[PDB]
């Protein structure tokens, strides 16, 4: 019941170590990341929506978690995670829709 | 400068039988991929932005042909593409910005 | 001693949410998935043969419990498995031979 | 036309240079690839349709170049082809159609 | 705290297995191991630190854990293995600092 | 013969655009790789073989034929490259052999 709190939070205390260790290769990501996901053309949401896709499509439990805490975060709703987990089924097939099983067992887990 | 438009003529030459030859196969893929990519809670150029930085993390540029020539029609402008692109970027490193790339010269090529 | 049988049940239940708040999308995945694996020139087994190869290429648990459990199912035989399973490792590698491990440990839970 | 006899002969003059110059390496691997595709509980030809759907998965030219030529060879039917190129879809989604569309074309042009 | 020793001694069991049953295979992925990791131009422990940057891009927990394993036997120390990750971020974004963190992990609980 | 010089000029001339379009992304992405290619308990030469051998498994044209540019600069030896490539082999089997063929290719043409 607390499976992605458990893998992002033991993810985020293996980063607060990078952050120390390899503080300019860690400030280089956290630049390129602040600037991708800034609000644009593209509103914060929808880019957090692209993140749900593409961490479903990479298949990384880890992405899934935080992506999916940012989501609830940001007030997504669960229909717009849904249509975002639809594309990664069509672009991903069969394995696709295991991960996105699991985004939105995230998505629930988050959201109380 | 025609890069694109003989990608995805040549595949939808070989898909063209493969769709006859495989009915049932591929009137299941056709309704999968509209009912994706149809309008609900999220609008169908954020669905198609969404399937463009799927296309540059899975690196295949036929995917990149048809979904850069389908934003065309939707009619996305060339920042929304960019701060798609910059997601893939950020979610994929070095790799997907070899296929931003391709990206980026294929919406030029169907923008005319 | 009960990971692949949790592993499908947990998908299960997020996937019944699925059917219910994405029908159109199921629906069209379903068909998709029923015209793919149904008996032809090739049987169900070697079709369901081919999904194993591909699960575990794609390094993916859940494809590798839902495929395990249809390939008892069908009676495919360990052996059967197995040399699917090397085909997977000649084409994978030492990853490839990671999720072959899992794949064999899936298979005998599902086996009693 | 010729399109995937060029790949293929292109890729055989790199790897003879390889072959010669990793000989410890590449015994290790003709060994493997041998001990995977030889005749057993599977025949050879449903394991080169299994490499087949490998290849189209990991989306790599090459390989669907090869195994295709190779299928030739085994005298897989055409039918026999098309059927594993749908399990590759149902486990790949729309991506995996692109590389579909590749081994279709191989298959035809080592058809002749 | 035993994560990655489970996942490796599970692993191991199976793959005690596949030495028994296919024989051949093994013998011949044994010695394609054996080969690409033996002291060369590149000694044992920089080809390691390449397989972990290799088994952290293929995000295979299996592989981590196990080139982890090795690593600490070979004396890496904790900067070479960050360094090798850093890398592996470069050239992976996101996803591979999810799986970088999951390495890290392995080479800490290897190191007693 | 200036198969990869093509290659890479073109990708070039694509990101010169992204770069100067998405500045804020893209000096964070130089940043972070500077970061991670900098001389330190590994050297750079070491960094460029661990990120050619990453290239390979990406299988990613582009990445190929940079970073085998680049390590021609820093003056890798044949041998060196051969033997990253064979850990490449080991961890991705044919597939990654078909792109080992791809950057011996690459590194002969830049060497001249
Ligand atoms: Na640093
Ligand atoms: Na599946
Ligand atoms: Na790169
Ligand atoms: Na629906
Ligand atoms: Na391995
Ligand atoms: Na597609
Ligand atoms: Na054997
Ligand atoms: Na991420
Ligand atoms: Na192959």
């Amino acid at each position: 019941s607390d499976k992605f709190s458990h893998i992002t939070k033991d993810i985020t205390t293996q980063l607060a170590k990078f952050r120390k260790e390899m503080p300019e290769l860690m400030t280089g990501f956290s630049s390129l990341a602040q600037a991708a996901t800034k609000d644009g053309a593209l509103d914060k949401k929808t880019k957090e929506l692209i993140a749900m896709a593409l961490a479903v499509a990479k298949q990384c439990p880890g992405c899934i978690g935080f992506h999916s805490q940012t989501l609830v975060k940001l007030q997504a709703t669960r229909e717009e995670l849904l249509e975002t987990l639809g594309m990664a089924v069509y672009m991903g097939g069969g394995p696709s829709l295991m991960y996105a099983a699991e985004a939105l067992e995230a998505f629930e887990e988050f959201s109380k």
